[PDB]
């Protein structure tokens, strides 16, 4: 198993994941460097499709000297056929992660928290909302949480647990507070605000009803209980700001 990226050699090792055109692969280069590639299949997009692939990988190299919070785009090689994309390795998936750790540290959190303040804010800057952040958009790389993907380019496929209700009723940099409050709402009580609710249009009809409230039980940590409440406000208007949450006490404190 071997693979070439602009002349340089690689060796796959493992494939990371999958995707419907898309395949990440664990590779080592010829000076015995650790890399992630991804292999993307050209021969079934349509020109829509084809330029919502480069819009993210442009954005995805802009953004590179910006924030050590974006994952490192190393190199591509691109052709009408295919994509290669020799990025950063990372260790896990932050879903993957909540997913196998039963009990989450505090300290780990609000680092975790921290991390996914500043990527989701260095895109905001660009003018970009993702619009569809989970715990798998998120790679942790040394202690390091990092940002994936932008929401350009067309894996928690078909997920609502994390959608904020702007979103049912059809979308704003507010858009991401939301579904970054349910990310820490789930690594703080160990459930997504409505997990509990099994039944897909019951749930989204959850989501988008204020006289359906939404449970904050008391936990040591005040501060966090606070960011949870500020960012799970179904108006958008009434919801705190990117800007905002860096400044609040939970990020700040000692
Ligand atoms: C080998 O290291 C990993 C293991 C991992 O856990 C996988 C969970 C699923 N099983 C089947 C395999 C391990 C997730 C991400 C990584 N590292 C990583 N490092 C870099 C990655 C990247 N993933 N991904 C995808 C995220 C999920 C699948 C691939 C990327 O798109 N890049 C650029």
């Amino acid at each position: 198993q071997s693979m070439s990226v602009k002349g340089r050699i690689y060796s796959i090792l493992k494939q990371i994941g999958s995707g419907g055109s898309s395949k990440v692969f664990q590779v080592l280069n010829e000076k015995k460097q650790i890399y992630a590639i991804k292999y993307v299949n050209l021969e079934e997009a349509d020109n829509q499709t084809l330029d919502s692939y480069r819009n993210e990988i442009a954005y995805l190299n802009k953004l590179q000297q910006h924030s050590d919070k974006i994952i490192r785009l190393y190199d591509y090689e691109i052709t009408d056929q295919y994509i290669y994309m020799v990025m950063e390795c990372g260790n896990i998936d932050l879903n993957g992660w909540l997913k196998k750790k039963k009990s989450i540290d505090p300290w780990e959190r609000k680092s975790y928290w921290k991390n996914m303040l500043e990527a989701v804010h260095t895109i905001h800057q660009h003018g970009i909302v993702h619009s569809d952040l989970k715990p798998a958009n998120f790679l942790i790389v040394d202690g390091m949480l990092k940002l994936i993907d932008f929401g350009i380019a067309n894996s928690q496929v078909g997920t609502v647990n994390y959608m904020p209700p702007e979103a049912i009723k059809d979308i704003s940099p507010k858009s991401d507070v939301w579904s970054l409050g349910c990310i820490l709402y789930y690594m703080t009580y160990g459930k997504t605000p409505f997990q509990q609710i099994i039944n897909q249009i019951s749930k989204l009809h959850a989501i988008i009803d204020p006289n359906h409230e939404i449970e904050f039980p008391d936990i040591p940590e005040k501060d966090l209980q606070d960011v949870l409440k500020c960012c799970l406000k179904r108006d958008p208007k009434q919801r705190i700001s990117i800007p905002e949450l860096l400044a609040h006490p939970y990020v700040q404190i000692q």
